[PDB]
């Protein structure tokens, strides 16, 4: 995206640090390689060990989203296996299970549910829902009601309510875990510290490339802050994974296969 | 080897770079080593940590399909000991979960299930499989209606109907993060433009290496482009481990494993 | 600050620059290549230590995150299991708001006494207050009202028992942010490290000099604002709980806690 | 100490070198230490990550051991504490659980477990083990009968008897994680490749540094080598885990504190 | 550590005054070579300290759940058996003592004298005849929940609930069991340690040719930063080690017993 124009201004800089390199020394300035190397390997170090930090809550971010689709479908699951005759329980419970996710998903993209939700609750509870300011939790203590209610109607026993209850426990974790990782960023002092080093560093390495490779340095220099830049920039397409990028989590396609997934599970 | 046909072509590159080394003065070319040290220690250096991303993938896949193997072992054997005569049950259950490991590797490999399914299942059975947007999910729910149906039946507790429930889960579990390694590679950014940067360090490497080396220059390029040419390749051999490349995962063979065990004398026990 | 440090490495470099006249007059030679294995030797330890310090940063704020979950799906568990039992209701959500808070004191070293008066009976202010570990004391009175709606039957062992499971997930919450605040490394950590980082960044521009003549100063800064960066960003994130600029807004943690168990128990700030 | 032969082919190396050195240049071959840093710093990497995976390895089966004494511990436990009265039970199941350990470490090792079956266990209840083709998993299977029917016998509740079959759960995932990295090696690509450049590297080594060494290559061409090779046979200490090398997880020694423990447990 | 630097600066003048006689023979010693060995030696030095630091994690998380499931369970005894006070004290004895075996175990020191303290000589001598003391005193806080189940004061499920916390301690008793006997690598830390000390000896002989009288100064600077990440692992790698420091092991049995104590209300003084 944003790295081509760093990298011509890049090929400039070496233009400039030609044309410029005959008025060097009467200024009186030297720059060998040697240091750079230092700086550079340095660089490269804290930078191969940030882009750890960044691949890694991406892929937390993924399980979180795993789980949902395996905590709702097994919910789903033990509703039919144990209570295969109240389809009027499954309809509900897998419309707030649905609309969990949705809500989830606009709620991390920090986007309106209100669609989303009407095609799947009565206006009833959707302005119940949207009335609290945290409406993702408030479905999951809905979806609560379901199985409290059927174990009052002594539909299910305390056992086979807790088997269920300990799947609301599992999407809760999910809740807290997303907005967990939405709320707090990687401290942003990695990209203030790193961005900053890194294009002084491709900036002001022609200029120290140019005593020793003259009319070259251009394109071993744009080289060098090529994979410096690109590096840098792809853990910057993995710490946001909640957002719209191709190179993001697809989340409107997992929540489609959420839906069809607990829709199939209920002959629809 | 994708290594083999590059590694001459780098053979070539270095002999390039021999012949034409002492025209370097007529064009204006001057190379230092310290660049292209400096370059390839950050390379290695991202090469190293990808590469540690791709093994956690491998691992994370093969404790995955692990689990199939344990939590089958395990819910069999607790239906041999709660219900030791339902062998009926035994049977069936055993069926459908011998059914979800090779509809899972099908899945993962995205062939065709049905000459396992039919294999292993009633037709009605196979049809109300390969009718689901999800084949493995729904041999799961059979699994378990068949656990349930016991459990109408007054032959398990709700104890023990949940004790069986929760092997049920642990695979659930198996699925989900199965689908996450398959459903989601590695970002291809990462593959993009690291396998190309390789390459191109690798052919350039002689140009700068001949000035101090000479003769010496095709071998030495071609050591260094080995080492980091094996480790971006096995790298994005272990990303894939569904995959059917030679060090991704033996599902065939893990499949099977997890088959004998279910049935491992007629199914029959003490 | 590390503005401080910045700026006396630009001393330390003219300092270079003057006395280089005297080098080999004194009788000196300083080449880079051995600070350059110095310099990535160092790189190195830096990375991992740094890495180190973000995993405790991620884990605490993980361990707080678990604050709200529990006490959300206690709360859930309350109204889906006992709809009637509002009293019950207000008086666990008022111990579990407290817990908050107390813990917030404790990892902060500070009076938790105006907050807990605020939210409990004056006579339990003073059983928390006399417990060498209030948070933990405040778990056990919560305990005491689940259980007591198990006595009188409403609860039975098992939903008493779902419940039971959520204060323990507080329990691990507690000793986990107790262990990760009660464990500095051995200082090892960081006077190997803050020690030789400093050194070698202000022996740096001597070994610098030979080179690069009066460009010293300016390498010298960018290399050591590199590695001061680096080494000081460490130095945050390995005590989350304090008061510095990247660690954890704990007051608006246990805001959002509060405001969240008041909302789920029809209630309005 | 396999490593004596390559360390002394290292030496003779270095003085080939030694004798060969001048004509080198009309030979016009030439070798300095620059590209070698850089190919053997690369390999450091390599080396770093791999010995990472190895060890990894080798504390999950350190763990997987570790558990089978914890579980069996608690398992022991249990059966006093909730059924005291029955020591002929307490004795039968402790049998069958000495016998996992035993043949779950004859099964590693791909030995006999017979004799050792024969001494725990009724013959009746050996040929049933050894008739199947999983020996150890049956041996689960026994023991879970004998806790299964202290359930029909109404000696245990559905909710004690479900306290005990976790612990044969726990067992399940050891014996399942035991085999899995018994067939799951560290991939061979790894430890191949190493090999063959850590290798060439340390040969072709003396040659790159006696145009700046001279006369002391050998001492410092060996000291280098000494240093990829005792850190690449690291990896080699730690790869067969459960075999009977010194380097390897003394699993009779483990088998037999299993055995002590669990009759310590049980008074004899 | 510190004996180990000042060989450094006497290897450094060594360095100096012999330099003279070096290549009367033609002994060279270039820095790029000792460059490629250091930056190699810290690469290891960076796994293994890793390694080392995970180990040491693993030691205080383990220690961290005695400290929360002793809590959890006095938690439920109280809250599921209030007026059972003799039960809370005999059953708060065994966890404490406990936690002090634990610890003398993992430090190879007299558990006695903490045992006697906590519990009648009767099963003192019962602890202290097994081979096994801290799972004997596992085993004997099961014997006090079981026969509060075996009177029906607990129910299969309450006794369950309680159960799990003493599963936990058994996770916890066999976890430092492992990280105890192990190094998981066989004593190549001593080869890996000597290759630092080698490589640092070495080291002002590979520099004197750059910086001649200054060598001494940079040499132990690097010897420093190379020999305190070693030692700093070493001190990692064995959490538990019978040279290592005793405050936090200390600081947690007497954490667990005040807090029992006070969640028994055998604290503070009665007025
Ligand atoms: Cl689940
Ligand atoms: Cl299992
Ligand atoms: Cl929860
Ligand atoms: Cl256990
Ligand atoms: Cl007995
Ligand atoms: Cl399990
Ligand atoms: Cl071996
Ligand atoms: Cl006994
Ligand atoms: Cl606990
Ligand atoms: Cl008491
Ligand atoms: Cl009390
Ligand atoms: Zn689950
Ligand atoms: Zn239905
Ligand atoms: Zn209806
Ligand atoms: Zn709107
Ligand atoms: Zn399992
Ligand atoms: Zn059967
Ligand atoms: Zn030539
Ligand atoms: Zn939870
Ligand atoms: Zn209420
Ligand atoms: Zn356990
Ligand atoms: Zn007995
Ligand atoms: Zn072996
Ligand atoms: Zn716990
Ligand atoms: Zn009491
Ligand atoms: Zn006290």
């Amino acid at each position: 995206s944003k790295i081509i124009f760093r990298l011509l201004l890049n090929v400039l800089m070496s233009i400039i640090a030609i044309i410029s390199y005959q008025w060097y020394e009467q200024l009186g300035i030297h720059l060998t390689v040697a240091p750079f190397s230092l700086l550079g390997i340095a660089i490269a170090i804290f930078l191969g060990f940030r882009n750890s930090a960044s691949y890694s809550r991406f892929v937390e971010a993924r399980n979180l989203w795993g789980t949902v689709l395996i905590a709702e479908r097994t919910l789903v699951r033990q509703l039919r296996n144990i209570l295969p005759a109240e389809h009027d329980a499954h309809r509900r419970i897998v419309s707030y299970l649905v609309a969990f996710s949705w809500s989830l998903k606009h709620q991390l993209r920090k986007t309106d549910p209100t669609a989303d939700l009407r095609r799947l609750l009565p206006e009833e509870r959707v302005t119940e829902i949207l009335a609290s300011s945290m409406p993702t939790n408030r479905i999951l203590l809905l979806a609560g009601n379901e199985i409290g209610q059927l174990r009052e109607a002594g539909k299910l026993s305390d056992i086979t309510y807790g088997l269920m209850d300990n799947k609301l426990d599992e999407l809760a974790h999910v809740l807290g875990g997303c907005e967990r990782l939405a709320t707090t960023p990687v401290p942003f002092a990695y990209t203030l510290i790193l961005q900053r080093t890194v294009y002084l560093f491709c900036t002001l390495l022609p200029f120290a490339l140019v005593g020793d490779l003259h009319y070259m340095t251009p394109f071993v220099s744009v080289f060098i802050s090529y994979t410096f830049l690109s590096w840098d920039s792809l853990a910057e397409e993995l710490e946001d994974p909640f957002g719209t990028a191709a190179n993001d989590l697809p989340l409107n396609a997992m929540c489609n296969t959420i839906e069809r997934n607990l829709l199939d599970m209920t002959g629809q």
